[PDB]
Parts: structure tokens; sequence; C-alpha cells
């Protein structure tokens, strides 16, 4: 018959299409349920039973369908400190129900705090050394009171856990740093400060299963936050230097099937790794369909090794 | 020539007394810094250096010694949903600094959500079967809205993540349950419902390193919350059944050096496991100086294992 795959992602990608005609376990076909965290909810019981109910509006047709997934593919961020971005309660629920998934719910839960992820990168840094793993120097402030300890300017300050540029400020001098700290005191959260790199371009090394791919990204808007606004994106060739980067990061939290390393290439010719992203990394470049193909394969491969008749 | 040990615990226990004279790595002495989470703060850097502050009411109204721990022993809860009980930011910081500790900062971070820990127990339950691992049945509500899925009464509803009775309520019918849910809508969090078991006494099976102890508590106060007022506590004899319980739970999140299974023993002569505690379990009974000794040994053992000259 068919197995139920829940894909948590936005409408602009048609995962039901991507898994069209594909088979698993020889005869079992694949039923895709797609929706975003904001549209999902569920209930789970210690005895193995659970039920997810999607709520979406398709063609003026407000849907309230219910179902029981046998596997999850997650493509969104489970946490964010802006309003209505908090979906940890759901990832917890899906682990409570024991759902198999990509990436593992374990890793997704742990990726809900950037500094916690960065701490894993710091450990890889201690293990590989700078030449091979050039981690940007960063300072972690559990809250605003420790920000009396001043970093070398200029720095980029990144407040809490947020996405697409949110909570990130370039800070050029001491007075302006005291001002930002006084604001961090109102967000009542943690913050980081790392050197502002004068950059030629962005670098993103990705890993989907066993497929590697490197991209570069130059701005055309005058903004240092090279995302949003607008920027010329082109693919570059994979080197082993790059491969070692995403390979080492992909081992954390028991293993990430899908992840990417973010780095800035400075005018001084040096790379600075500043973040690792997991299964919620957006697909980019002119090879997206390609990547979705790779992911599809991944989900099938994992469903076969983990599911039962 | 000494290694600094930070112990996170209340002022009535005197950890500097337990480590007096003890040596690590042959000839290094141990310098103990003790304080509660509410009095600590720190800053850590990717390059590997960090620094901790301890603000205690001494020599005046506020004095602040500073120091650099080489190991941490944590005895308090790191998270709590009542006011001024969130210290997840300090645990992330200690991990960012790469601090070795007991229990591991990894397991401490994952113990900040009861339902997430319980999801581990559900898996242990699925592996072992109910006769050997009698896990209480429980239902997980991501939020108050799924609470239209009524359970079988009477149940104990446990709201959010709290301790020592906080946020737990007995509910006997579906009207009272609709009122508790509407409250869960004000706390804006997750909640669980499990059957209310009429009990003879509580059971706690603890594990410190390789030492096991079982204790029982019978209430003389009245209401079901046995942890209230006066209660008959005593060490009783270990058994294979009990040992298997805490040994299977001690495996989660990479391993717990210090943990405890809590269960209620029903009038129907049965055992109901309802929670697992970690290194923040309070020391109880009359063998506390004994246990403080076992723990002390543990910390010396781990320091010799993980530290360097
Ligand atoms: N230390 C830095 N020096 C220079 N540029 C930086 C630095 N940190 C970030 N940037 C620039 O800002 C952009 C966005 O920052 P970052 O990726 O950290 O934020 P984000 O919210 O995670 O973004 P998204 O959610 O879109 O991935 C980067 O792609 C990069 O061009
Ligand atoms: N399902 C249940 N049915 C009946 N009694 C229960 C149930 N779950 C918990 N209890 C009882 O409720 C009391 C409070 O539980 P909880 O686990 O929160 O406290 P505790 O850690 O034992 O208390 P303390 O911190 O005082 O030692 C305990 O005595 C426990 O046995």
């Amino acid at each position: 018959k068919a197995k139920v795959l829940l894909v948590v992602d936005e409408p602009h990608t048609d995962w039901a299409k991507c898994f069209r005609g594909k088979k698993i376990l020889g005869d079992y076909d694949i039923k895709v349920e797609q929706a975003e965290f904001s549209e999902l909810n569920l209930v789970a019981h210690a005895d193995g039973t659970y039920a997810v109910d999607m709520q979406v509006l398709r063609n003026g047709t407000k849907v309230v369908r219910s179902f029981r997934p046998d596997f999850v593919l997650i493509r969104q961020h489970a946490f964010g400190m802006a309003e209505n971005e908090d979906f940890r309660h759901l990832v917890i629920g899906m682990q409570y129900a024991g759902l198999p998934s990509i990436n593992s719910l374990e890793s997704i839960y742990n990726f809900c705090d950037k500094p916690w992820v960065f701490a894993q990168m710091v450990a890889i840094f201690k293990t590989l050394g700078g030449e091979k793993f050039p981690l940007i120097e960063q300072t972690y402030y559990p809250n605003h009171r420790e920000m009396l300890t001043l970093p070398t300017f200029p720095v980029v300050v990144k407040i809490g856990h947020a996405h697409s540029g949110m909570g990130k400020v370039k800070v050029e001098n001491h007075y302006d740093f005291q001002d930002i700290a006084s604001v961090v005191a109102l967000t009542q959260t943690y913050a980081t400060a790392e050197p502002f790199i004068d950059a030629k371009y962005d670098i993103r090394v990705q890993k989907i299963g066993n497929n590697y791919k490197a991209y570069m990204r130059t701005s055309i808007s005058g903004n240092w936050k090279t995302n949003t606004g607008s920027a010329m994106l082109e693919q570059i060739a994979m080197s082993d230097r790059y491969k070692l980067w995403v390979d080492a990061c992909s081992e954390m939290f028991g293993g990430l099937d899908i992840c990417a390393v973010k780095a800035v290439h400075g005018k001084d010719g040096k790379d600075y790794i500043f973040e690792v992203m997991d299964c919620s990394m957006p697909l980019i470049g002119e090879h997206q369909v390609e990547d979705r193909q790779l992911i599809t394969d991944l989900v099938i491969s994992k469903m076969n090794q983990l599911l039962s008749r």
C-alpha cells in the first residue's frame, strides 16, 4: 500500500511530486503530507500511539485533515525568538511518539540554541586546529551583565537565537557596544560577539547524504548582511579543505544527514567559519531540483532501513 | 599547584570539606568554589579561554570573587518554569567553554524538559516491556489545545517543567479537566496527564557511579502529594528489579553518572515508574555524608580521567 511521510516545509516546494511513483520495501508506495510547523499539532501517548493534524488553507479550502506519519522530513527551523517561532513543544512531541526522521529529532532539538551548536564547533576546532578548521573567534555572553568584557572592534553582535539576519548588529566602538548591551538586557537572552570580517564573499559548504557542494555569495546591495536584499550567487568547486569542514561538523549530536557550514572569505585571503546549519538549511543555487532529488533518495534510504511492513 | 572545582549547590552542604586533602593527578590539590546558579555568571571564548564570577552576599552586601574552573559538579536543577529558575544560558556557556563535569553538560542540557526525558523512558519501555520496566502510562499535550483528547480519570496533570509538587494537580472528571486545560492556555506551555495511582508509598532508586540505594517514603500527612509535610522515609534493600530500572535509565543522553528513578507503589500492589532525575537529585535520608563521599570519589575519578597537568 503506502507509508505516511510528513514533510515540514513551505508550499513553494512540491514534495508530493518529488516522491511520485517512488516505492519502498518493493511494493509500498509513498503518501506525502506537507505542512509547516505553524499548521501542525499533535498528541502522543506512552504506548506508541499518536496522531498529527494538519490545518492549512488550500484554494480557499481550509483543510483540517488528520493522519499518522510513519516518518518525518523537516525543512524548517524548530525554534526562533521572534514572535510565533517557538515549536520546540512539537519536536518534543514527535520524539515522545518515537518518529524516525531526517535529520534525527535528537539533532533538531539540540540545534535550537546557536551557541550550543557553536560549542560543538569549538570542540572540533580544538581537535583539528585552525589551519584545517578556521573557526571565527567568538565570545559568548550568558546575558548582558557579562558584556563589560569588551571584544576587539569591529564586531558583529548576534543576540539570542534568530534567523534571516534578525538580532544581528555590526558594532564599531565601545560606546555603541555599551548601548547594544543595554538592549540585550531587554531581550533578556544570551548574545555573542565575533570580529566583523571585511569580506570579499560568503561561502557555504553543504552535505546531503554523500553529496557535497560548495557555493559562494557576493552582495549587490551595499549591505554587510549578504542575505535578504540581493546578491549574485555562484557555485564554486569542492576541495578537500571544504569537505573536511562539513564532514567534521556533520558528526555532532549523533550525526546530521543534511547540514552546511557558513564562512566569510576575508579581504585578507583567510576563511572564517561562523556557523553550521542543519536540515533546515534552505536549498539554493541552480541545482535545487538536483538537491531535492538527493534528499528524496535519502528519505527513501532511511525509510527502508528503519520502517516495517 | 591546584585544579579548581566549581560545585553548583546550596550553602548548607560543605563541599570544600569533602575535598580537603584529596589529590588529583598524583600531586595536584583541589581548590573548591561553591555557589548556586543564581550567584554565577561567566564569559567563554572560542579560542578556549573562559572565566567565572561568583557574587555572594559577603564582606558586605555584594562581593565578587572571580576564577577559572577546571571541572564542574552540578547539584541544582538548571531549569525551571517558575520565576528566576531558568539557567539554561549558564549551562550553554559551560559547554561553550568545554568544561568537563558531572553529570555531562550534554545530559544536563537535555534534562531541561521533563517530557523530553520521559520520551527516553518511553523508548526504554518499548525495548524492555512493562513487566521489567513498568512505565506509568502518560499522555503528552504539546499545548492546551490538544487537551480535547480526554484521558481516563482520575489523573495527575503535570504542567510544564517544575519540581517538588509545583504545577501538578489531581483531576477526577472532564469538567475539572477542561478548567485545568484553560489554565494550561495561560501558562502557554505543554502539559502531561497520567493516571492518579492510590499509593502505599513512593520509591526512589538512586545510582551514584556504581553505588545503588533504594528508599521508600510513606505519607502521614494525608493528601496524595506524599512529598508534603511529614513523611516516613527510610533506606530499604536493593533488588534486581530496581537495579535494572536505574541502570537502563542511566544510559540516556550519553550516560548519567548520578541519577534516580522515582516510582509510586500502588495499593493494587503494583509499581509505577513516573520520572527519572539526574545529578540534581537531592541527597536524602540518613546516609547523606556517605553519598557525599561516593560523589566526591566520582568527581576525583573523572578529574583524573579528563584533566591534564
Ligand atoms: N562575522 C561576520 N563578518 C562579516 N560578515 C558577517 C559576519 N557574520 C555574518 N555576516 C554576514 O551576514 C550574513 C547573515 O548572517 P548569519 O548567516 O549569521 O545570520 P542568520 O540570521 O543565520 O542568516 P540566515 O538565517 O539567512 O542564514 C552572512 O551570510 C554574512 O554575509
Ligand atoms: N501518578 C501519580 N499518582 C499518585 N501520586 C503521584 C503520582 N505522580 C506523582 N505522585 C506523587 O506526587 C508527589 C510529588 O511528585 P514529584 O515527583 O513532583 O515530587 P518529589 O521529587 O518526590 O518531591 P520532593 O522534591 O519533595 O522529594 C510524590 O510523593 C509522588 O509520589
